[PDB]
């Protein structure tokens, strides 16, 4: 004669979560779940780790970028998976919606235990998908594209901004450009947040056009180098928001017929294989790829054995790698 | 069109771990083939052992692929046990053969491509020409080297003991054995790379030496991967068409999957100088 509903009138709470609280299949607060339970009891309501629809294995969707950051960080994640005993299923996605909504179904269908996403700037994969298997937890990496209650395992990029403009400015620049990623991927943001601080702190004016948006990858980088190279003011440093925007720099530059570091200095971000083979060597912020993989496994692992388990929104701390370009 | 309550239209592909940029431009190429062909794909990397990547298959095979794409770096014969369990799936090579058996292959002209990169450097008037190899196990460096031994052969040119250095076809190998070269008495004029990846630990064992490209040493690569373009200077390199590597794989590997008595493909795409600014 009681349904979920009679329940969660009584409780006052939506049916959503009492049904959240009878599966115990996503974190719901200490004090509701009482009540809930509170609820339960009174209308005499009669409805881990061995489940039917699980299969040992983690799914993962990345971007296709030609930026090697991605393959890196896949690596690092790759070795969790083996060292935690299980399989990892990838997906590459590219062009547009329908397209990567289509990938994320196609690795659903594969029956993974948990998902990670791993996506580029304006990339919306479906929640209508996600909402299709909502037993399996998703966890983001680097970015949130959607927010969300899902986890979320990043560096910490304002920080990172800001220990590359001091650098710079440590090693005595007062003419400092910025390149950044999209400002809608977050990131990207985070680090023109802290170069700003950065030079806000030591006093230090922006001109006009100093910060110019590239697209995180190798042609970007080009191109807003050409367009600094085109300030009347001439940049003494430029901080790029990711290697690969760097190795863009390196050609425009070496096209300008400018050395590194004697005439313009440069600091990365991210500290790929290819920062240290560069001519000179790049100076970065180092993100510890190894470490995201290895934290973002964890954490999915912790959520699929306990799926009340609490949001993490974890960051770790980059470090600066000096080279020889700055 | 076959209706198979047995297959799921899903391509499996197993690749290295390798992050040789290289292997991902093959990898978006496949995957942009599938996408128009219907088909999804799916990925497994792997890494040294024998176990290890037999997990990494067996996982493949029980999400039930129809047919598997291997893009190996590590030489590695599959289990007679975890094949015997899968004896519907065709699988297709691309650009090496892991292992001898009745698989198709689909690859480059890497004869030709080491042929065409040296014969370039011999015609811009280079005689002391060195050689960066991959593993002598892979057979694409294998031709590459041979290709380069023909053209020196051809124009009556002395290859001088060990200006045929082994490498890994990554930026460290590159480095590691223009290092070695570098060491030689007798010094190269020019260096065939190999492939791209080494030609970026080249460039960069030769700024420590203080030496410039191409004014002191010229270099040439071989894949075209996107980053070539953007080195300093851009690299003169051989192209691998990647894109229609991806789509004749897949195509090869659909067609065996709807006909399975077809018989064994081994193609061949020649490749093309791209001629830049580092020779
Ligand atoms: O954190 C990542 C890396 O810096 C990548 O190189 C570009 O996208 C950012 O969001
Ligand atoms: O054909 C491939 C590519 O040249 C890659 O860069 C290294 O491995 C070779 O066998």
């Amino acid at each position: 004669s009681a349904t979920m509903k009679d329940v969660a009138r009584l409780a006052g709470v939506s049916t959503s979560t009492v049904s959240h609280v009878i599966n115990k299949d996503r974190f719901v607060s200490e004090a509701i779940t009482a009540k809930v339970e509170a609820a339960i009891k009174e209308l005499n309501y009669a409805p881990r780790s061995l489940k039917l629809n699980q299969t040992h294995t983690i799914g993962m969707l990345i971007t296709a970028s030609t930026n090697p950051f991605y393959s890196e960080l896949v690596r690092g994640v790759e070795r969790s998976c083996f060292e935690r005993g299980y399989s990892l299923v990838l997906c590459n996605t590219e062009g547009d919606e329908q397209r990567m909504n289509r990938n994320l179904e196609t690795l659903m269908q594969k029956r993974v235990d948990g998902l990670l996403l791993l996506c580029t700037e304006t990339h919306q994969p479906s929640r209508e998908i996600m909402q299709r298997y909502p037993t399996v937890p998703t966890v983001m990496m680097d970015w949130a594209p959607f927010d969300g209650d899902s986890d979320l395992i990043q560096d910490n990029s304002l920080l990172g901004g800001d220990l590359a403009t001091q650098y710079l400015i440590d090693k005595g620049h007062t003419r400092i450009a910025c390149i950044t990623g999209p400002l809608d991927k977050t990131p990207a943001r985070l680090r023109l947040e802290g170069y700003r601080a950065a030079m806000k702190r030591a006093g230090l004016n922006i001109p006009d056009g100093y910060e110019v948006t590239g697209d995180f990858e190798f042609n970007g980088g080009f191109d807003a180098m050409r367009q600094l190279l085109s300030h009347p003011l001439r940049p003494q440093a430029v901080f790029t928001g990711n290697d690969a925007m760097a190795v863009g720099v390196y050609q425009a530059l070496y096209q300008a017929e400018l050395q590194v570091p004697q005439d313009i200095a440069v600091i990365g971000y991210d500290d790929i294989e290819l920062a240290s083979f560069m001519t000179p060597p790049l100076t970065t912020i180092h993100q510890p790829k190894d470490e995201l993989g290895e934290l973002a496994i964890d954490v999915l692992i912790h959520r699929i054995t306990q799926p009340t388990l609490q949001q993490q929104r974890l960051q770790l701390t980059p470090i600066l790698m000096e080279r020889g370009s700055a």
